[PDB]
């Protein structure tokens, strides 16, 4: 997959010449220099999440993994999401299920305050033999405003967001080990294994931007596919973390024989969204963000560089 | 289809309130109001022409057709491309077939004068039985410069510029028309089936932002989806048209039982793109129109509304 994908990128990255001077030159997302302001732009699809989805016949929550998948990248650059746009394609069009999916659309960019001003549907029973849906969102960040990790420094405090379902990477690895010996009707601390592996995902769209506008803020990650890794993407510098202790449908996959360092490079476990500030507004940034979701401390950049040290949990990815 | 679509259209249509008084408010393309211009944005995927594609395994032109459907929807509000995204689901990851369609794709942003600044790629062998192919394209357009149709007045002239290959809705009618009853390797005047099927579509962006840096325009068309039908949700006004003889692989069709009526409802009948401009602007903009392809009068906007009047055929839609 990796070695026929780089194809792709490296002639899109030839294209970017085609800018030079222009309007809309490039610079989780990427951002076009629109002069006035930064448009940043990103792409996503639920994956193998919608399979799971079509097992049930319950599809009013997919159209929220898309949007938020989506709109929780665009945010990570500090950048408002303002529209997006959605690609279905689909083996049938089944009058229920557009229904259903339109639901979760509504509700997802209610929740994102995005408008949702296109896209296409493609019937195409020979190329599609269940239902596909991906979506592309955009959003503006102002030049100045632009969060990219480089505030980051030593000493400051990183705080969690707690997360909701599971992500299209981790969810292809957890159907595969769950499925096959526990069923979907399987019944797990109180939800079924359907209703564990259907449950959307967050959307953090409210919280951080109103944690943005209030305080001083140096980094921002989303907690998707890769796990504890996008939090190393953001600064050169080390983390000291005391992640939640493992719960729900983690245990199980963990009980099954994927090693704790596996883990936290593929799931969330329990924490969907990061946020880096200053040490003196750990406060601030936690009285606002609990007025949404639930938001704690996890820890501190540290001196010791890229490596993060997971203490209660003794790993080093 | 249809009936299953409008519930996925109107629920986008209820999140229009949520920009409302905020920036990217939206208003062939959806136009979001960025006060200092509006951001064009458009999706389109190949559809059914990938089909084709993997039967001859050639790839090489399938990306050139998802730009062109997204950059020739764009310029037809007066915007200047800028920048696409791609998303590219498939049952297996097959690195000649990716370096394949990275040609076509590179190909493509040269000739619309874009960067690709993004995408997402999903192995979903479970989900996708071959390839599919689709992306979203942004442009800029100021306030004052949108070709909206408005202006569009009686006497105006229509000019045509000549097409390339054909769109997936009409390639869709091609195929089961066509391939059952001569075989892909049918050779039809000089060409074979599939190459009639797989040609790409043409992208317009060079000439059509000459044109309109350089000469009044009124309107401007894209002839994809529903041929002429394209140019009647332009104006009010009706249309005497003087349509290109019937040719290529469109005769073939005629011959084989599509009436001429729906032949003018489905495919392009050899004009790929149609501009609107003022009567006295015509030697001006044939001579900008023909640096690049070949572009001729084709009629004029007439007083009695609506009807569009092929005169050569004897045709009204
Ligand atoms: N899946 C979709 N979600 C939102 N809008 C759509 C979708 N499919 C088509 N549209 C809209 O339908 C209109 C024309 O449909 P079509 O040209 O048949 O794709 C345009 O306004 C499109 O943006
Ligand atoms: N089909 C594609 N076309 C262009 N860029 C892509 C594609 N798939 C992934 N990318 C880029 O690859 C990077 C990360 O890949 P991933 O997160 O695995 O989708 C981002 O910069 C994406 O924009
Ligand atoms: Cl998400
Ligand atoms: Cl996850
Ligand atoms: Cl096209
Ligand atoms: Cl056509
Ligand atoms: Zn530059
Ligand atoms: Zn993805
Ligand atoms: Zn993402
Ligand atoms: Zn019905
Ligand atoms: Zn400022
Ligand atoms: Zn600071
Ligand atoms: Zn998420
Ligand atoms: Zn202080
Ligand atoms: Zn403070
Ligand atoms: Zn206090
Ligand atoms: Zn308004
Ligand atoms: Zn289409
Ligand atoms: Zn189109
Ligand atoms: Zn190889
Ligand atoms: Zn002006
Ligand atoms: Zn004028
Ligand atoms: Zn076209
Ligand atoms: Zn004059
Ligand atoms: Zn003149
Ligand atoms: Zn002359």
């Amino acid at each position: 997959t990796a070695k026929a994908l780089r194809a792709i990128i490296d002639a899109a990255r030839r294209t970017f010449k085609f800018r030079m001077n222009k309007i809309g030159e490039p610079g989780y997302s990427a951002l076009l220099d629109f002069k006035d302001f930064y448009l940043a732009i990103t792409t996503d699809g639920v994956g193998t999440k919608i399979l799971v989805a079509e097992a049930v016949n319950k599809f009013d929550t997919i159209g929220i993994d898309m949007i938020a998948m989506n709109v929780n990248d665009l945010i990570c650059v500090g950048a408002e999401p303002v529209a997006l746009v959605d690609y279905l394609a689909v083996k049938e069009p089944n009058e229920d299920v557009f229904q259903q999916i339109a639901k979760g659309l509504y509700e997802g960019a209610k929740e994102a305050g995005i408008a949702i001003v296109g896209g296409e549907t493609a019937v195409m029973p020979d190329l599609i033999n269940g239902y596909d849906l991906a979506g592309t969102a955009v959003g503006i960040v102002e030049k100045d405003k632009v969060v990219t990790g480089e505030k980051i420094k030593p000493d400051d405090i990183v705080i969690g967001i707690s997360s909701s379902g599971i992500h299209s990477n981790g969810l292809t690895l957890a159907r595969k080990l769950l499925i096959p010996k526990y069923g979907l009707d399987y019944e797990y601390n109180g939800k079924k294994l359907w209703e564990w592996l259907l449950e959307p995902t967050r959307i953090y769209v409210k919280p951080i931007l109103k944690l943005i506008n209030e305080v001083e803020v140096h980094g921002l990650a989303h907690i998707t596919g890769g796990g504890l890794l996008n939090l190393k993407r953001l600064t050169k510098y080390g983390f000291e973390l005391e992640m939640p202790p493992i719960d729900g449908i983690f245990k199980l996959i963990y009980e099954n024989g994927v090693p704790l360092e596996e883990m936290f490079r593929v799931f969330n476990m329990g924490v969907g969204f990061m946020v880096i500030v200053p040490q003196e507004e750990k406060e601030n940034a936690l009285q606002i963000l609990n007025k949404y979701y639930e938001s704690f401390e996890l820890g501190k950049v540290i001196k010791e560089p890229e490596k993060i040290k997971v203490k209660n949990y003794g790993i080093t990815l």
